[PDB]
């Protein structure tokens, strides 16, 4: 069924909450035993958001290999993503260790450091060229190279140095700065423009490690970003683009991380973004 008609049907009948609860009921349940170990309690932002054991990213250290992060591997679309929580004061060094070890080119951030008057993640990158950051627990140095501030997003060039080997790499930071404190955006236009800027940089392409994408918990806004990207790519690749089923793609993604898409409003917004984005993919 052409999702544009499915959309109008759900909208006229006002059944978004019913559709969304069906997804919640059918979603995979896999163990998350490592996340729940007592030694990892201060590595998790939220008690009810954890990576599954089978898909979690492991840090390359013998001490404690745990980070709240998951590998989402989309086989037909030939895309992979790492979805993670916003870093905590005690996990900023782990976060950049993961970026280094997984050979990522881009980091996608979908929240502000403060929202609703409370801290949603640590200030984990430097704000001034001449004030670099050193993460002593993981032996990394991070420098701000340049910053381009636009009306709806900011893009930063960063240098990450492995102090053990003195290798350096360029990381791109894509920061969507205008998601509202409550609800979802009224139009998907600026979010789609942002997605296309990430694509254009190479950060989603197979010559690099998976992009790292986060919000506060790494499931809601972050889920919307990867769901929209994968659905638009499948519409490009297939003979019959109307065969792409957004609910089926979301359930596939939920085999790899729990809770992706947090509200019925985020589900509607995901449909809207794919419908409006397709009017470029197809040929317009």
């Amino acid at each position: 069924m052409e999702m544009e008609k499915e959309f109008e049907q759900i909208d006229k009948s006002g059944s978004w909450a019913a559709i969304y609860q069906d997804i919640r009921h059918e979603a995979s349940d896999f163990p998350s035993r490592v996340a729940k170990l007592p030694k990892n309690k201060n590595r998790n932002r939220y008690r009810d958001v954890s990576p599954f054991d089978h898909s979690r990213i492991k840090l390359h250290q013998e001490d404690n290999d745990y980070i709240n992060a998951s590998l989402i591997k989309m086989e037909e679309a030939q895309r992979s993503y790492i979805l993670t929580q916003g870093p905590l004061p005690n996990t900023v060094g782990h976060f950049w260790e993961m970026v280094w070890e997984q050979k990522s080119r881009g980091v996608v951030m979908l929240n502000r450091v403060m929202e609703k008057g409370s801290l949603k993640c640590a200030q984990y990158w430097p704000q001034k060229e001449e004030k670099e950051m050193i993460f002593e627990d993981t032996n990394l140095k991070l420098t701000l190279i340049s910053e381009d501030i636009k009306s709806y997003y900011t893009v930063r060039q960063l240098e990450l140095e492995n102090l053990t080997t003195q290798e350096t790499r360029e990381i791109l930071h894509f920061h969507y700065t205008t998601w509202p404190d409550f609800g979802v955006p009224e139009s998907p236009a600026s979010f789609l423009n942002f997605l296309f800027k990430v694509r254009e940089s190479g950060s989603l392409s197979p010559e690099h490690g998976p992009v790292v994408v986060h919000c506060s918990a790494g499931i809601g806004r972050s889920g919307t970003f990867c769901l929209a990207d994968t659905c638009l790519l499948l519409m490009d690749k297939r003979k019959d683009p109307s065969s792409v089923d957004i609910k089926k793609v979301l359930l596939e993604m939920r085999k790899f991380r729990m809770g992706l898409i947090q509200t019925a409003d985020q589900l509607r917004f995901s449909y809207l973004a794919v419908i409006e984005g397709a009017k470029f993919i197809m040929g317009d």
